[PDB]
């Protein structure tokens, strides 16, 4: 009646079958304490599939001022319709074009804004945050949810949750850019794939997916999802452990340099988010500094948890409506405070 976890990333990976089995939190724990990420599949299952789809958000909201960025020059695209956005998420013959004529990549940003996504979005709210895995961690008012427990002295994230929209990556070119560029948080994450878009038009693009999914050092079982399972892959996620970020900023900086960047010593590559880890830079933080992370898959329904403190980096296969929520667990609130 299927197994309650397996491991991906050769074993260094925890996944979680069951999203609302009430024993994950003994499974999850002691990976949660050593600082690695962990994954839990089926979320899609709990959800309202009719409340996650891009033609009812562009329907209920299209008529909204936005700005977006065109993920492959970081260009801004200013004060334009949510539906000029949402129209072309999965029909590429709908999307705005930039000056080569080529549809854009587009990515939209802060939508719903800053913490209004409750406030917007009522029904969507509660369909997820029900439906949230390892709720005593994950729940606004969860037992081990420090959030609305701590004094100043410690960082608070916002009220969530924070909605992330973007188109897939399409070319050859396109495998070296960032949906979300390399950054950390001070707070633990919970990141949901609530829908997943592949498109027509110039569909009949599987090919240069399975070729980024390889050089991007996924692991075999992750492979076989595809080929064996056939569910759809929506991002490829790389996150390294949290007490690795000082050697990250060492290799940044020694690049930067390379790159004839004039950046002070100190300068953190990291907290300014302008950095995507290619091939390339991967190889050369493994041979170079010894810091190996962890290569991840997020398919459909797949919940990702990030532990504070980590870096991390996202590249959409497909175009993707994924959904966050941030709390601060007793294991890794040393990471927000203020102090030492
Ligand atoms: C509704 C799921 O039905 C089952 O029979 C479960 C599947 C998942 N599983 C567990 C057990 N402990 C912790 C986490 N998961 C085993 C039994
Ligand atoms: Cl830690
Ligand atoms: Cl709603
Ligand atoms: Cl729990
Ligand atoms: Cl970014
Ligand atoms: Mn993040």
């Amino acid at each position: 009646s299927m197994t309650s976890h397996s491991w991906l990333c050769d074993g260094r990976l925890l996944c979680l079958h069951d999203p609302s089995n009430k024993n994950n939190w003994k499974i999850f724990r002691e990976c949660w304490k050593q600082g690695q990420p962990v994954l839990v599949s089926g979320v899609h299952k709990k959800l309202k599939s009719e409340l996650w789809k891009p033609e009812a958000f562009s329907q209920e909201f299209g008529d909204q001022d936005v700005d977006l960025v065109n993920c492959r020059n970081c260009a801004i695209i200013s004060d334009v319709k949510v539906r000029d956005f949402w129209d072309g998420f999965e029909i590429i013959c709908k999307r705005l074009r930039s000056e080569d004529g080529q549809p854009m990549v587009l990515k939209l940003k802060d939508w719903p804004p800053g913490e209004d996504f409750r406030d917007m979005m009522p029904t969507r709210f509660e369909d997820l945050m029900e439906n949230l895995p390892l709720p005593e961690y994950t729940k606004r008012d969860g037992r081990l949810n420090l959030a609305s427990r701590l004094p100043s002295y410690f960082v608070r994230p916002d009220l969530g949750p924070k909605m992330y929209n973007a188109y897939g990556l399409i070319t050859a070119e396109d495998r070296r850019v960032g949906t979300t560029n390399l950054h950390l948080d001070v707070s633990d994450a919970v990141n949901v794939m609530v829908y997943v878009g592949i498109p027509i038009g110039e569909g009949a693009h599987d090919e240069e997916v399975l070729k980024t999914i390889d050089e991007g050092d996924a692991d075999e079982v992750t492979k076989e999802r595809i080929h064996d399972h056939k569910e759809k892959p929506g991002a490829l996620w790389h996150i390294y452990a949290a007490k690795d970020a000082e050697k990250i900023r060492e290799l940044l900086r020694k690049v930067g340099e390379e790159q004839g960047q004039e950046n002070p010593p100190d300068h953190d590559p990291i907290h300014d988010q302008s950095w995507y880890l290619d091939q390339t830079l991967r190889k050369r933080l493994y041979e170079e500094y010894g810091v190996q992370g962890w290569a991840i898959v997020q398919f459909l329904g797949d919940a990702v948890f990030i532990p504070a403190g980590a870096p991390h980096q996202v590249h959409n296969l497909y175009s993707c409506i994924k959904v966050a929520e941030d709390f601060v667990s007793p294991e890794h609130v040393k990471h927000c405070f203020r102090l030492t």
